[PDB]
């Protein structure tokens, strides 16, 4: 029977391109479906979604990220999209469970993930053969890690580590590494109940900064763009980020770089495959099968994914990534093949980003700053951390 499916999504015109080329695709194969595609960019995109909730006429099949999923799903506007990959609708034979996790809100599944990031250790290979160094990422440890970057800075006149930058995303993979979380699952506190977790973490970077091996405040208040970032001036030879931003990196810099595995990963799992985006149905919707028909198709059809090619992360079934491949340049195939690699032993995506998490982060942020001007010590900072940190959190 013939359908009209309405369809939406964020991002730039390239984005746009090769999603309608896959409606298309869809289309010629589908004949009874009809695609009517909305998009924009970002900014424009939740101002034109916002008036479709209220009316509640939303499209059938929608792009959302963690944040927004998190938003909609708690004011109960979106399908629960389990049933659909039991019943042989969504095909999740090549898709492990920890790949969905980040739609998953309340033990239903708000979003069907679309592709997945994971954290690395980005390094520039000329520069460490330089200092003659080298990572073994299985299982290298932080004071491995420590001794690598003090041997950059000795050997090679660079930096071994970018700062480690946001706070709020790499203390976070540190207590992680040690069996431990940043926020309570209820998003009431902070989980972690040992200051000297926090304190470890800090005069580590303390010792790195001191040691002129990881950037001074003032030097990281000075880049703007990714063309000024270290790994890309030769000022590092280490960039931590998660795995997507290796393509611009790779991009801009003229030595061959790596994606490793973090440090200490291993043991606890500290990685976690976290979504890039996901595709939602929402619950007024009149055509909620065939929406996940699409979806479907989105994520397992190999022909479709040839023209995807990875641009909204890497793809969560490993046959559609293994298929992509040969299609990828080097540094989109290395992309790939790190997180084939992590997703060999890693974690669930974290929860939802509980409120109040803007203003800890800034406190964050802000704690850091005066740790490496040493305005406050570690052991102090934990402190008033914790405290401040608690208040805002148990507002909520
Ligand atoms: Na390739």
């Amino acid at each position: 029977e013939d359908v009209t499916l309405r369809i939406a999504w964020w991002g730039g015109q390239p984005r746009h391109d090769y999603t309608t080329k896959v409606i298309e695709l869809y289309e010629k194969k589908n004949p009874h479906v009809h695609i009517e595609a909305e998009f924009a960019n970002w900014d424009d995109y939740w101002k034109k979604l916002a008036p479709m909730s209220a009316a509640g006429q939303l499209p059938d099949v929608i792009q959302m990220d963690t944040a927004y999923l998190a938003q909609y799903g708690k004011k109960n506007q979106l399908e629960d999209l389990t049933p659909y990959t039991k019943d042989g609708t969504i095909d999740v034979s090549s898709i492990d469970e920890n790949m969905l996790s980040g739609g998953k809100i309340d033990n239903k599944l708000y979003g069907f993930t679309l592709g997945v990031n994971v954290l690395s250790v980005i390094a520039n290979e000329d520069l460490l053969k330089k200092a003659g160094v080298s990572i073994n990422q299985e299982n290298w440890t932080w004071e491995d890690y420590e001794k690598l970057a003090y041997d950059l800075q000795e050997k090679a006149g660079v930096y071994g580590s970018n700062g480690m930058h946001p706070p709020d995303i790499f203390f976070p993979y540190y207590l992680r590494t040690k069996g431990e979380r940043f926020y309570k699952e209820d998003g009431t506190g902070l989980a972690y109940q040992d200051d000297q977790l926090f304190v470890d973490y800090f005069e580590r970077q303390l010792r790195l900064v001191k040691a002129k091996t990881s950037p001074t405040p003032d030097e990281s208040a000075q880049i703007k763009g990714m063309e000024d970032d270290f790994i890309v001036k030769g000022k590092s030879a280490i960039t931590w980020n998660y795995s997507n931003q290796y393509l611009g990196f790779a991009r801009l810099t003229d030595s061959p770089l790596s994606l490793y595995l973090p440090p200490e990963q291993m043991q606890e799992k500290a990685l976690t495959l976290k979504p890039s985006m996901l595709f939602s149905i929402p619950k007024s919707s009149e055509h909620k099968k065939e929406a996940a028909k699409f979806i479907n198709f989105f994520v397992n059809n190999e022909e479709a994914n040839q023209l995807i090619k990875g641009e909204r992360g890497v793809p969560v079934s490993d046959k559609v990534a293994d298929a992509i491949k040969p299609k990828l340049n080097e540094e989109e195939t290395n992309i790939v093949e790190y997180v084939e690699t992590a997703s060999k032993n890693i974690s669930k995506a974290d929860p939802p980003e509980p409120v109040g998490s803007a203003e800890v982060i800034k406190l964050l942020k802000d704690t850091s700053d005066q740790i490496l001007y040493q305005k406050v010590s570690p052991e102090k900072a934990a402190k008033t951390f914790r405290k401040k940190a608690n208040e805002i959190l148990e507002r909520n």
